[PDB]
């Protein structure tokens, strides 16, 4: 069974970028909601599965993907979070950046571009891709979780759901992705990086 | 372990309104291959379950929803077709019929347009509305099953994709609509409806 | 040239149910947004069908629905609420959904229902069904609007955006729903059930 | 106004690898009616626009998008086919497939899985990345063109709606895949990719 995870630093690490409150809420309040309804729906398919009833199956897909995806999603960006973040990476993944995107600010050009263009709700991702050996940068729409839906494994994702935002910035989704450069944990972003590579 | 259902009549028996080459591939190509996939797929989910891997559960999904889904719509269309079928519903169908869509003919209308509506792939279905306790007309698209999608219950369903009548009416797909009328199994649909009436 | 429409309230009139600053941020920015990215989304789609640019079409169709959507929805939104509003609706309209949904409260409850369910974006809606001649609950996802995505007239909208109610209700969504009761113009409501049995 | 194009070849030049009759309906009935669908779809979006219309434009985008989209789709796809194709193509074009698919074999087997891989009606398509300046693989469903909702250029589709292989190899699409390779015309492919690096 799933269980909350602890955040890496104090509600109020990420202040100024990310205030307080926000980083309270989206953690004891949506992410615990998505970890307490995949338990739960988690219980209900096992039962569905054993008694091979599809149709019950298929009606628990949009709660497991919402709140299975919302797990995952959450889970991974905190630890993309940090209060002694920003900068740049170095080495090997700021070598890809380079490569794949041209220059580390035209990846953040294009990471932001496809941040602010989500309709709705939804996350930005910087994701690697196995099989083509190189990064890629993709959205997906509510909590879609990159790797279950893609393939693609995930690196670095910015929450763009209203929720990760409103209260500090409101409307101005442009202002919220200016302010998180200064908060990305590169070495946790190098960790996930390095990983795919061994 | 699910199984493909044996049919309810021979491989010809729904001559000439569906021919029997569509017939024997339709149930041993298609609905097998639906079932064989599921087992597996299923078979799969059980291991993710067991490994609490939410991110397999979610990459499975779209195979158990394709290949589930067309397993429970081939197995209720099946038995929404007869060799001794053909006319109208008579009694509580025939009348819930007449209040919910105006008459008969108007009801054909209906489930007709609804099919051919469908762009790409699908099924047009006569459904049950439980919560508001009269019939419904809906359609799916692919293999997305009517009750697993929408909480509808289903009562007769139209598969519409081209395996069900290209062989014989080509691109012609009201062609088909119209032969379809002259085999439904209306005893079939009654009971699924009195299973509503419940 | 579309423009937006001023409120028929003030931005505190519907204290303390929605709070002005939502309502100004509401109007002032989220809808004016929808306004402004509608007329260049359009012009844009014109130039396009004046070259015969069917690609250029389809990339604008986002655009154009989500703002297009996010017009049509919020101009209704606005008419269907006041601070003059609340409690049941008189005439026809309560008759029509006790005959639909079997009294006031229970149709309450499917609207609350329907619009807690929306997972990430959207809205629920109360439409009429002009085919069936009666109501219908239909949740839509993003900006989508009822009438071209489903053929439903729509009559009571509620919007479930984050933006509609973070700032007050914080994640409590149902004491969003709860609280929008005491504010519904159901004198907008009846015009537009009206102007529906054509 | 939009017009259906003649094939490059008689119905019967792609044979034994897809057959007259195929050839004859999909380009005579399937092609012929979305350019139909298209014009009077384009028409009808113009009236709209004039009025201000946005629910009609709205109501009015799945025939754009399915009928411009097939327009789009069917029409790369006759100039991608010839009597005289099949093999493999030849300079920079092979270099961009060994460079980002490893091999040609491989670049086969990858665009034969996402093609296998539709499921429900859709396309296989070999397309360029202009951001990134590189070939991509990638899926379409329905009649969703590559460029419009993707933004990848088309150099090579392989359509799998069943009519485009149903009445020669029946339900076993990846024999039609294996045999459609004997007619591309890799000639159109690589002048399709030359343009992207104009
Ligand atoms: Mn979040
Ligand atoms: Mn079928
Ligand atoms: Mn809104
Ligand atoms: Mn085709």
């Amino acid at each position: 069974k799933h269980s909350l995870p602890d955040l890496p630093y104090d509600y109020g690490a990420l202040e100024p970028h990310i205030n307080a409150q926000i980083m309270q809420l989206h953690h004891s309040k949506h992410h615990a909601a998505n970890v307490n309804n995949l338990n739960v729906t988690e219980e209900k398919y096992q039962e569905a599965l054993a008694k091979g009833d599809v149709t019950a199956q298929i009606a628990l897909q949009p709660a497991l993907k919402f709140n299975g995806g919302g797990h995952i999603n959450h889970s991974i960006f905190w630890t993309n979070l940090s209060p002694n973040g920003g900068g740049e990476p170095k080495g090997e993944l700021l070598e890809a950046i380079k490569r794949d995107f041209g220059s580390f600010d035209k990846f953040k050009e294009k990471l932001t571009a496809a941040s602010v263009g989500v309709q709705g709700s939804g996350w930005g991702w910087l994701g690697f891709n196995k099989e083509r050996g190189h990064l890629q940068i993709a959205a997906c729409p509510n909590q879609d979780p990159l790797q279950g839906t893609t393939g693609l494994i995930p690196l670095l994702g910015i929450d763009v759901w209203e929720h990760a935002y409103y209260l500090q910035y409101k409307n101005v989704r442009p202002d919220y992705l200016k302010a998180i450069w200064n908060v990305i944990n590169w070495e946790n972003v190098t960790e996930r990086y390095m990983a795919c590579k061994k």
